[PDB]
């Protein structure tokens, strides 16, 4: 009897509290596709090759559609593709937006607009000489663009302001300040959904639309209670437009945090129990600092979440049997992934870096990150097979492209935590397209068994059709 | 013939009047998950370890989103986190809300507002000197906060009042009084759903939405009869926002009390026959004093109901096979559970207490309550197995974490009430991750059988996939 | 055991990065129909036979419903059916539209109207002598006709202008200019959906409908934010009305480009992973110049996409097993297909040419393009058939219409990339309707197998019911 | 092994391009009904018996509800029932409508109204001496009636007009001229759906509804863009109200023509690939002259389409497994069906003629058209038998009503084109209701087989339950 073992996700035990957790594949994305007796395979995440040299670690990215080019804030410089454009202060993640005439950056509590001519302005009140209203423009937390106006949220006071129509360096003359007020507090983040300005506080998300006022002094934005969601976000960068709405990480104000996707007046959880355990392992800080982004390539719709010790990628295309989460990492010892700020330009996906002043372009026919071999794990779930005495562990691996006959460590665990002997089998060989990755004799399963299936290589890893002979 | 036995809910007989009741697992939550041949396991509720030392028993808790903190009323003091910020009179349960500038407590019929600057005020009528309308302000029953206005229900006269926008310590100048008015009486509780003030009476639930009127004397709230629910609440704390609406315990004015969740003008029953019997056991009093809370952790969506003798937890994430209720208790003699007022902050869930002046932090890797060993009960439904002989009673447990090889009392019932001989099997062992909790020989089934499967532990208990060999 | 091998879509491995890709049929369309034990067959694309001689290569086509005739722009001439009716400058693709009194061509930043009375006008500002408003009428990108008004998009400035009701040669006197304005940039293309002017930018698509305002200077078109889509188009000719909405190619601004179909406020993906890889193989240029068109015949609803090296046809009527894509080509060495600008007039589908100054009429009873034989491929997917020892490779073919006993090359790959020896079998002979295309002996199957099934013909090729005996 | 052979629709090969086509039953209607192990039968189309001798070939028909009679334009006369009530000029198809005081015929570009009192008037402009508006009344293409007003389309000018309320001989005093205007051109046909005037052009079908305006000059009709259909019609008589909306033959302006039924803003295709090929066999001419009609009898809903060489009938009440088309013909050599202009009066279905100056009434217990023996065919789809010997081919026929023992020609093809030997089997006998149409010895099937099953008779043919023994 030949038995197939699912490999898109495994099961194990958390030795800290003896709870059943999910072993997520490392550096492997699940592609659901009927190939041969498998209906899906697993492919290594594309490697990164050095492309440009920047000032420092990346702090922001955005695909400007006005200039049709990628703008990145890395280190202390602002770039338009490769050419430096200006200077940026601060040291942390910065908010970015763009408009008809300038690229705006929210940094260090300032809304700094770099115009395409070459002039750098800052958002500030109208001069007292002009008969225009003066607002309490405090610090700046997050900025967006809508209808030819920059809308930015003041730091922790439940207020936001929109710039004027024909002078973007100053707010609107009469009515520029708006508030949520369907909450005690919370303006943590701000975005633009379709034509609504979305204010994500804590335990509240609100939508504001244009009212089309004509008299001076009237409010130009009105809340829509029919679309408000009773949930917040953890930090100012714990949100992103994922598919057609916003996917975010919930604030601790409504319970234990988890990943949600906005529906219509409600949020639908996307994180599994294991993902929620990983998130809960973080404090309020180290989670308010998480960065969420989205990627799209080869029918893959990925949501990437970076936290100070993890990088979790959720696939919306391979979630036919529940959410599909994988863990990205750099090196061989669970070091946090190095890529960040993915943006697709021309015909290539370009990413920044978290520790060096470099930028990579996500090559597809290699798996090495800046010419360094990487580790891919593929766990199999536990199952009870008393006295099975299994044989012929076969995996279908797509070979042919590599630099060396890189091998594979196959090992078995009997308790769900502790793995035993590791066997090294050639899983690939350059310029050969018929390999038959197979281990003939495996042990006798006493009560439980699980398989590890680790690979370390600089080449793409494709695996499918994991099967055994149970007899 | 190997047969699997469900553990999430057992059957039994009620010896008082010979009825078929359900045996609800004690201190165990059912997590649905494909473990191995089981598709779900049962995990002990996390234990409580002392965190702080308060003035007295807990009287309320609320997550202040304006301050991003947790406010607890315990004993006679009000705490922000761990440090006192004021003194609260009275001894019973109090209502808590918070706004931009203050934290309001409805206690002893007074809306006492503690401002963050150090000023304690009481909501009272406007001075007669001011040219503002004066209202007959009675005792305060329940309070809530919406759009910067405290709305509070006066005791038992079907009236509620909203405070002024520019002075929270006084009611609104011109139109501050409203009446549900679609009911002969009843304002038992108040709350805010999304943007509507929900007023729960006895045998009715009304929604009030903002009119937006600007002229003086015009009502700022209009009833939405389309959303009216023809059911009430038993007590002023017999309601809680559960998932996206309010879940409550119905008032005797509409028949036998039971647990409902509000849909869209409709209430869907959540309680089963056993829960209805448990609720009906108490009088109208001891139901008016019930408490309801909500917890959310590891995809677990628990609705907790505290009563004078029963603490019942309904899991909304494991109700696929019908509602899933469990019983939480302290000690080995069905004493009521001690933890109360659960609230998550930072990365920990903290709970008050019902008898001692302490606050615990709900540690997960232990199962004891303040270093006191706990009793966990499971049950299997009665089945007719005439002349069958049971062997190889296997139960799968994830062992490994324990300070003692805690044992397990297995016993069988043949009539559904009385359980026979009790046998001790080592169900756990320190630092051993494969145990195979098993009993070789079970007796011959005469007519019926059920199993007890009691555990006494200080460490987490995980159990799944009970099976027997019926032959 | 007789096993059926589908040929609607094969499977293989890319030899540059070892990824599992699909193998689309070449020059074949899958017609779903219960023929015999098959439920579908595959028929060659109709061949092209020379119809007319024109000035140059095709640059645009349209169906003037006012004149009830096909207008083509080939080389430097504009033809109404056969006879030329004007001259068109430039060298690239031109936009076409028509109305009651003229045929408008958008070319070289100009809106040139050739009127049916024989005279040629051009869209230009109203003379300054009149009191009518003057706009900045720069270059043109895309033009459309709706309600007797020509609406054209200014090149790269987000603005679009409409003509006048009584004078199509000049814009509207008072309010002729409109903008999307819910976007940093993008006016890439313009169209008319049902009664709305649809503007496709980068990462946004907007809809405009008639207001009905009669006062001077009032807006005549209003944007409908409810119908907007958060996606753009890759180029100005990367869109076509397919069924009841616009099928387009997404712009690199929203991520990796692919093929979408607009629904109601959202875009439904169409392209498969292999098609997305093929699209991604192209840069921003050589993708913005791609063309898309729609064909309809014999219930076939084809969406054709022309790129510098690939012509991809998507069949909407045969997409019950997922999207159905095929590749068209000219010659035997995967060149770009020469037929372009299909339009059905009278009872014939007439098409232009990409390399010569000719026009074909798409004969159905042949398959040769301008009396030149073509090559069709029918791959079958790989499968694991260890030691199968297959026999009796049968394909059911409808023969009889042939000018020679055309053969068929049958070959098998054992890895998905490299194919073996080719055996020639008569799949056709003139004036015979019983042929039994069959190969008796096929070799033992080692691990995998796939069949190529290539034909080179001047005659129609119909194939169905590919089967083997595996024993 | 007894196998049932379906007869509702066979399959064969068109030898011009060797393409699989659906062999439609000739003069046979499929009637779904559980008779015996068959679930449906096939009944001969009822024969035509001469009723009246008119002035010539029929040109139009309409059921006048105002007079509760039938108006037929045959030859040069207008007939009310049987009697002649007027004279009509021209020789082609005319348009019919009827109102409160007249029967209106659109012919020769003129709207000629025959009033019930014997007055023949023509729609014409008001005399200039009046104070009412004068329009540019061109020719008349199609006419209809709604709300007491005659609405007619001006030929080839995308405009239509409505007559006056109190004087149907002149257009409305102030606002009688309306224009589609959401289309380059095309007013091919006009009708009324329920209360909406439906204007069918090329590529557009629009709806106009009452405005309710009372002032002079205001538009009585406003376009409803929410119901527009983006498909035209081939000719002025290529549309009929089928069930609740209009079934129509699409214009070549939108691609290859087909048959559609209007839904809600979209047209649902009804034709199959074979019917699309049959339609495409004709040019734009010879298809503009196609005439559509509807029939209803015995739970049979029939859509009849007349072309110069094909009469195709679609049965909407027998389309559970797909469209059910049949071919009607006169004589033995596929001459076009003579019957035309079906209309139900009293309890007789009455039809005109295409060649003779007579009118028939569709007798139900015969099958001859004017005492001429008719031909019926029932093909069987091709199935691969591959060395199966066939015996005992039986068919269930309900005999009894005949004047002679009519015989049936049974033959079998092996390639779908050329048929074999013809065997004559008595399929009917006068006053015998138990016949057992059966043929013992059929040949050996080499590869494929199909059956022709032709019956030539003057009597009704009812066939069902065709079965054969394959051994």
């Amino acid at each position: 009897p030949i038995q197939q073992l699912p490999m898109m996700k495994g099961m194990g035990k958390d030795f800290k509290n003896a709870d059943y957790i999910d072993y997520l594949p490392v550096n492997m994305l699940a592609t659901p596709k009927e190939i041969l007796n498998s209906s899906g395979y697993l492919r290594s995440f594309p490697g990164i090759t050095k492309r440009y040299d920047m000032n420092g670690v990346s702090r922001g990215v955005e695909y400007n559609t006005a200039q049709n080019a990628v703008y990145r804030v890395c280190g202390g410089k602002l770039y338009k593709g490769e050419s430096e454009v200006g200077d940026v202060a601060g040291s942390g993640r910065v908010s970015m937006a763009h408009g008809r005439t300038s690229q705006a950056v929210g940094v260090n509590g300032q809304l700094v607009e770099y115009r395409y001519d070459g002039t750098v302005k800052t958002v500030s009140n109208w001069p007292a000489d002009s008969g225009f209203t003066q607002y309490e423009l405090g610090s700046v937390r997050d900025i967006t663009r809508l209808r030819g106006r920059y809308a930015w949220s003041k730091d922790g006071t439940d207020s936001w302001f929109i710039t004027d129509l024909e002078d973007e360096s100053h707010p609107d003359r009469y009515s520029a300040q708006y508030r949520a007020e369907s909450q005690p507090d919370g303006i943590i983040g701000i975005g633009t959904w379709r034509d609504f300005i979305v204010c994500f506080g804590s335990s509240t998300i609100e939508y504001f639309s244009l009212t089309g006022a004509t008299t001076a002094g009237a409010a130009l934005y009105v809340a829509q209670p029919s679309l408000m969601v009773q949930k917040g976000i953890a930090g100012t960068y714990c949100k992103t437009p994922f598919a057609d709405s916003y996917a975010f990480i919930s604030h601790p104000a409504t319970g234990a945090p988890s990943v949600y996707i906005i529906g219509s007046g409600q949020a639908s959880p996307i994180a599994t129990a294991s993902i929620e355990k990983i998130i809960r392992s973080y404090t309020a800080e180290e989670m308010a600092t998480g960065v969420m982004e989205t990627l799209r390539f080869d029918s893959h719709e990925l949501l990437i979440i970076h936290l100070p010790r993890h990088v979790l990628v959720y696939d919306a295309s391979s979630s036919q049997n529940g959410p599909q989460w994988c863990v990205l990492k750099t090196g061989l010892y669970d070091d946090v992934y190095r890529g960040v700020d993915f943006m697709y330009e021309g015909n290539q996906i370009t990413c920044g870096d978290k520790s060096e002043a470099v930028v990579g372009q996500l090559q597809f026919d290699i798996s090495s990150q800046y010419d360094k071999q990487q580790e891919h794990l593929l766990f199999t779930p536990l199952f009870k097979a008393d006295n099975a005495r299994c044989f012929d562990l076969e995996v279908e691996s797509s070979t042919g492209v590599a630099q060396y006959a890189d091998r594979l460590f196959l090992s078995a665990t009997t308790d769900g935590i502790n793995y035993g002997r590791e066997q090294m089998i050639e899983q690939n060989e350059p310029f050969v397209y018929d390999k038959r990755v197979l281990w003939k004799r495996v042990g006798r399963i006493r009560r439980l068994i699980g398989f590890k299936l680790r690979v370390i290589t600089k080449s793409p890893v494709t695996l499918s059709g994991c099967q055994i002979r149970l007899e």
